[PDB]
């Protein structure tokens, strides 16, 4: 319903910049292509299907490879459907849902037969996909030109309010999962359990998550691209840090939460000091506002909290100058979301594709765009304990400024991440995940 | 210990296979590579790593790519382990596990950086893997030789005692999850409850699978390559078919479970008929025996329950004759089992790939290869109610022979599969799945 209503203006949207690229380019059209399923090495069984974002972009249909959309945004878009009516699968149903109107559709019922409905005549077409192999077979030569792509990647910035509904549906879903995988944690369950809770409660398996979830207890709280999950309980819990969201239509939630199994102590203090940081900086998007200045502003309320809580034995702002804020806090203050989960143009300063430069201590930030309206933005403040970069430290100059004691009283509990999806309007904020009520 | 006793005679089995061909196809050795992570077009999210079955069948580290051995048949096996040292990552210490001692390990830091690592001279080496421009780069001319993939391939059916037993421990796991998820079907839960309760019984998350698991309700067991997980209970539960496995150390079970929700009426009885006619088939396993003969007395077995039940109003052996049973039967009986699900080397006569022709009215009969001691099988008869075979054989002249009636009332419930993953000795047979009590 109202789902079905936007997407006309989201068709519209994106007709207009196919038309204005394409014609700004000389193409006659682009070829999408939805992808295919890859085969394991040796085996007849595949890969989980990942659908081309620029596939997706045009409408919510990311289970079905060898599908194509032909755009010139002049005509009316075209749809070549995969449709396989073999024995050994449920055929599908023609394609009825909201979207199946606003496009010419053509069923393929066998992947190698695509070529009849391609255009026969395609010098001035551009294959936008991934497999550069079958095209060349087709008859494309023009494949992935990189204007097409960052005109493209740059205008993903600003959704149309058919990508917004569809986010705030993601946030939704997300939420849930992660108030279920709160009360597994709090009842004292394993890496593992609190993962497969966190999916019960999204209806969503491993591989519907955009991705990887992140599911630490204790000490594995500390690392940042920690994938496993431990089946057996720690014997103490004592923190919990779930990095974990959802899909809707093709487009992604993302959300961290920091939990104190005790509920109180010195820990217990510095989530809550975070999430006063993480409430503030989520109320800092502007627009006309370059991001990398929120970046900044992250770190000084980092050195805040390393000095408050006698972490290090320094002021905040030498904490800042010194340099020592990003070994507690080593990445970037946030990024685009959509499609993509870390979403495309968040480092261009135009459609053309020039990067914008980050800020100055900071070369290693990767989204430093300028705050607009209708743009989705996530914001992940962390403090962590990291065996890893406290090693480099303790062989600096720093050394002597850094309170080891208590670095030791702290790494059990591991890190700290509390990340919010916000879109951004003309005049006003909406923070997807706390209008759902997650706290 | 166990395991690890066992290990070591895998390791001569496989030292001493490898010279073998080596020396017989004129190579200095072996180079395989256990593969790399796939990258999602345009994005920095990657595929779930899928190991080389050429690697793993040296070792049981499946999860770690860019991993190389070097193996000669008479000098120690030499192992390129890739270790990553980054904040971000886990580090975990250098290898300590049960097969570390039969390897001289060295560590690679960085992936691209294997060139150092590997033979100077690679002009009689052959590459094993799946990457063959990394391999052309390498120096490497030689690649997944035919006459060596089929040599080793032909003996990956003869598993060594390490192995029967790797197999025996995926089993386990596998039977604990059929008894959660049959009494998750029994509480009225979703096919997407079902798996969650599978996964978490055996502890494995849904990419560990050796396959993507089958769980269907109703008329989703007649689609035999359902993946779906409907999320929402089906208002009325009739039957319930799941077919799923576990890994352990890269070895596979692969167990299917049909039921009927009330444990009484004419599905309930097909399924008790069906059973016994796949005890006896797998009790029919026999060395010096083609397996192609127990596809056709599977063929006639389900001619009997077609006949017996009034499926179809015909003597047994004139449903055989007439084709009738393929369209309630349509797949092979079963395959080699192993490091695989469908496992190598099952179609082959000889060590150099010759393949066994398959029998008179099934040429696509899969499995062929005689049985052998030491040979792993699944046995896993079918008969289903299936839309789109029934209409084919609705307009055939065989229409009048068969009752319409007790069809229809047959199709809520899909179908019926029972598979059990069998050892062959010399003088018996070990049914790894009903050893476990699963019933
Ligand atoms: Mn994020
Ligand atoms: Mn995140
Ligand atoms: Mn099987
Ligand atoms: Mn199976
Ligand atoms: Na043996």
């Amino acid at each position: 319903d109202k789902l079905a209503v936007l997407y006309a203006e989201h068709i519209a949207t994106l007709q207009q910049r196919t038309r204005t690229i394409t014609e700004r380019e000389g193409l006659e059209g682009l070829v999408i292509h939805s992808g295919q399923a890859k085969r394991q090495f040796l085996d007849w069984m595949y890969y989980p299907f990942k659908v081309n974002p620029q596939f997706k972009a045009w409408l919510p249909v990311i289970d079905n490879p060898h599908c194509w959309i032909v755009v010139d945004g002049a005509s009316k878009p075209k749809l070549i459907f995969y449709r396989p009516v073999d024995f050994w699968h449920k055929v599908p149903d023609e394609p009825r849902d909201f979207w199946a109107e606003y496009f010419d559709i053509e069923l393929l019922v066998q992947p190698d037969q695509v070529e009849k409905l391609l255009p026969y005549d395609k010098a001035n077409y551009a294959y936008i996909g991934e497999y550069l192999e079958v095209a060349q077979a087709l008859g494309f030569s023009i494949m992935n030109p990189e204007p097409v792509m960052n005109y493209l990647h740059f205008h993903r910035a600003y959704k149309t309010q058919y990508e917004l509904e569809c986010l705030r549906q993601a946030n939704r879903i997300a939420v849930e999962g992660h108030k279920a995988a709160r009360d597994t944690f709090f009842n004292g369950g394993s890496e593992f359990d609190i993962q497969h809770a966190y999916l019960m409660a999204t209806r969503q398996s491993e591989n519907e998550m955009p991705y990887g979830n992140i599911v630490a207890l204790n000490e594995n709280c500390a690392i940042l691209g920690y994938t496993h999950f431990e089946p057996t309980a720690p014997h103490t819990h004592h923190s919990f840090l779930i990095d974990a969201g959802a899909n809707f239509n093709g487009y992604a939630a993302d959300i961290t939460r920091t939990y104190d199994f005790k509920k109180s102590g010195e820990f217990s203090d510095l989530i809550q000091v975070m999430t006063e940081h993480q409430i503030a900086l989520g109320k800092a998007l502007k627009p006309g506002l370059l991001y990398g200045e929120l970046h900044l502003e992250c770190h000084q309320r980092v050195a805040q909290v390393l000095s408050d809580f006698n972490i290090v034995k320094l002021p905040a702002a030498d904490i800042v100058e010194r340099g020592i804020t990003s070994t507690f806090f080593p990445h970037g203050l946030g990024h685009h979301l959509g499609l993509q989960v870390h979403d495309m143009g968040g480092f261009m300063a135009d459609e053309s594709g020039t990067h914008q430069a980050p800020p100055e201590g900071h070369p290693f930030l990767r989204c430093t765009r300028l705050i607009e309206k209708n743009q989705v933005f996530t914001i992940e403040p962390g403090l962590y304990f990291i065996d890893s970069l406290l090693g480099d430290l303790a062989q600096t100059d720093n050394k002597q400024f850094i309170n080891w004691e208590k670095v030791e009283e702290f790494k059990p509990f591991g890190g700290i991440r509390i990340e919010d999806n916000i879109i951004v309007h003309e005049d006003s904020l909406e923070n997807m995940t706390r209008d759902l009520h997650l706290d």
